[PDB]
């Protein structure tokens, strides 16, 4: 089953930008302790695309040795390139994922067709693993229709949906026309209504420090608590707000960091360093995030 | 009392020549209130007023105050392009009594932000004490504003609520957090629920005017903490939508009241099209569907 | 010239400190227009202020420019409203006043299907009893995208003769004068006027050219002669001006400097739109100064 | 002329095998063939030579192949742009060992860097290049990063930097450009509308269709020197005849395929997901490759 509150795992680096292996050691442990149902590794959240296909699969080995068989895994292993994404999917296997996952291909412009069969190679490269199909228009320039990501979530080896689109009609939608998809919210700041318009679930990068929040929102819905849940989703947004103005990665790195989890906030070039002027509050969101749970 | 509720996007029937068909547009008027519709939004985008004098807009207002004045709100948008048409129709709403003015942000010629706030204040001026209903709707009016922008708009003086026609719900979200006091009604039916848990306390919209119960119900349950029912209604609401944009919003909308026997002539004023004959089969079993429903 | 090919100013409307029709001040922008060796004038348009004006306004309009102008240059009447009917009694009133051809933007705001548009200038071409209909796409201001194919499916419908372009698209503009060889086609934006004949236009209609039409009709001589350089160093100059007026405001800026050239009484703009910044006034007398001595 | 990055440049192709393997033979017969044609250059490893589905050894590869092929013969500018910029800064250094006269980099894309983010990627590539002149290059059909002319004016006037590729059909930010910096190198992008974007202040280009009609786009440089815009307008027509077919079959592949019927390349493949040419194509772009043929 990969229905559930998963978080984007977020890749440590030390100072001289190369992966810090205790670092995500100690990042996946931390999850693991807050309650989160699984991770999605490699993806936007993981600085994949300013990383090798080796320094993804490593990442994706270490994880796989420290969370395999308590929490569940999806393995992101998109790139433009087919042959690239169908060596991390066959990697992703190799080191026990439950699921593989892939952005539409970008930069350049692809058919629909060209998606399609993207997809498929990968599926077969993934050798049993579920595919779950990532739609992020803002990131990735491609723009599909409904009927696209219907016939898409319908390619034989999907088993789910990351859908980073505010649009919740399209949501809506979705879950009409497949009532047993597994459908993942993508925006962070809208989870309470993105599950109230059909979503099951959700993947999202803040997860990495205040998981707990959104498991409390599914939980809160699930027993009819709307107060409680827009209370949360508040606190989860006063949250985002700051983080988008920080930078949402380096943000995180900078909250984890403070709460001894990552050794070294950086992230890596082009990104810059957080500018000196939000420590005070990335301080004590660290603070008060220790503290609440 | 407040502006706060479910207010249905009026709109408005026309005759077999596209003439105002007073006769229809009072039953029309009549039959939301019968709905348990909270109030009329009249003038806007559902009432093809930007095919329409100003005159004519004035001649709508009018006759659906006689019809509502006193039994529902009402909310005259009376925006245009230009502030002095705007500020004419602003004087009529008070004129007639109603309870508050809205204007869409001027469109077509691209205004600065300075010019959109000073048309608003010149508006409200007219307006002479009705609260002011800012109107963002940026797929049609092709102006985006910015959240700091939108708080600008919405606290400006004499402004009492905000129409958010967006699909962007976290800025609805942000806009609740910044004015928990603010009147803000959701703007896209097809997303209601997830529009009111986001932060929107009511909604205006088209569909209201066939289902405007469904909305009033999608309220309750969210109110009584029934999320399944909230979830049910709301599907039932787009499944009636996704027909609607197949067929085009407003002429399917008043094909389905012509069965409902609310409307004489089902048509919209040109470049609007008729609807096509191959959508009145499921039209007409909507229009029952819906009667047998309520 | 027995054709719609030119040159053409998109004319302002000029108004008093009541923000009513300034009829002097209209009669001598025509005649200062006609004055500058413009080949015709666009009426009724976005530059005429016209979707802040009432029908019987634009009306009035078309019917002073026609009193001015009717038999010494070509005149175009913009009737283009969102609702069709508005724009065919214009388009009646256009073919009674004279005027030469009508236009009409693509209907905005609303989102009409491709066959509404259609049958949107069939209407308005109806009612201009005979005047040759100039499509317009705007799509920075009418939020209309249309395609190649469609486009091409707009200017073959019986009666029209022209295509106003405003679209810096100028691989499209090419695509069209490919596929219609005799086609009118005007150049929408000024900013990019000479390469918009390289690509095709064979003319252009412009809200700037108002205070220096000369410099457009040096540009499509220059071209004409295989001077390079000339047109050039005159879509430079436009540019120059072009950078000017979309810091101060475009419509506001221009009248601006037609008062200081005397002919403009007030270079007021109806609201929304706002009064000229006077940090700018420097600069917009300096360019009246420099544009008159240029003459 | 020893340093002079104006011309007309084509946007390398990169040629593989049935496996989708670098075809080396068929890569050095097209540097070849565009230095047979007159280009005066060639832009390496962007958009055109499918550099985003190649790893950074393929593309240093390309690069290291291309350089004994024509250094010397031709300008030779290297794109090295990576979302990474450390990967930009490893392929900046390659090429200046492999002796390029120039590098170049696409604003970085998918993440949505702020623009001293890109400011800062600008300088560290330019600081690896150690020497070599960068060419800012502006693209946002494709890297979604859609640029003020503020900021342009800022990127073009980083030290190190002495040309942009201008992608984008905006002509009168081309003429903004040009006006603002006199001396700059300036790329017309998009070829359908290269003569146009020379008007306008490009005084050069660098485009995919180059390839196999480089010496059309010289002669539309020649027309408008001698002020003979006829010939100009024709030639532009002719190209954009050609291009509307390309954009139909598919840009690269339909390059290939022509470039393949002219016997330059073995296999005219693009990686995946990049699909193969409809069969239905094949009729035109065997008569356009013959077309060219008897033209040159």
């Amino acid at each position: 089953n990969l229905r559930g509150v998963m978080a984007a795992l977020l890749t440590p680096f030390d100072q001289q930008q190369a992966l810090d292996k205790a670092s995500l050691r100690r990042l996946v442990q931390f999850n693991i302790q807050q309650g989160i149902d699984g991770l999605y590794v490699g993806g936007s959240t993981g600085e994949a695309f300013v990383q090798s296909l080796s320094e993804r699969e490593q990442v994706l080995e270490i994880v796989a040795e420290e969370a395999k068989g308590k929490i569940k895994l999806i393995a992101h292993v998109g790139c433009v390139s087919t042959a690239e994404s169908q060596q991390l999917a066959a990697s992703a296997k190799r080191y026990g994922f439950d699921a593989v996952s892939a952005v539409t291909p970008f930069y350049y412009p692809f058919s629909f067709e060209e998606h399609c069969d993207h997809y498929r190679a990968i599926i077969d490269s993934a050798d049993g693993l579920p595919m779950v199909v990532y739609n992020i228009p803002a990131l990735s320039g491609v723009k599909l229709t409904l009927d696209q990501i219907n016939t898409l979530v319908t390619l034989p080896g999907v088993g789910a949906l990351k859908q980073t689109s505010g649009d919740l009609y399209q949501m809506e939608q979705i879950r009409r026309e497949h009532p047993d998809l597994v459908l993942y919210n993508g925006y962070d700041e809208i989870f309470a209504s993105g599950l109230l318009a059909g979503a099951d679930g959700g993947i999202g990068s803040t997860y990495n420090i205040m998981g707990w929040r959104y498991q409390g929102i599914v939980k809160a819905l699930k027993e009819g608590d709307i107060q409680t849940a827009q209370k949360l989703q508040t606190e989860c947004n006063k949250v985002i707000d700051l983080l988008i103005k920080t930078g949402i990665f380096r943000g995180l790195k900078t909250v984890l960091h403070y709460m001894d989890v990552i050794s070294v906030p950086l992230c890596r070039k082009p990104f810059g360093p957080v500018d000196e002027k939000y420590l005070p509050e990335l301080k004590a969101l660290a603070q008060q995030l220790m503290q609440e749970r």
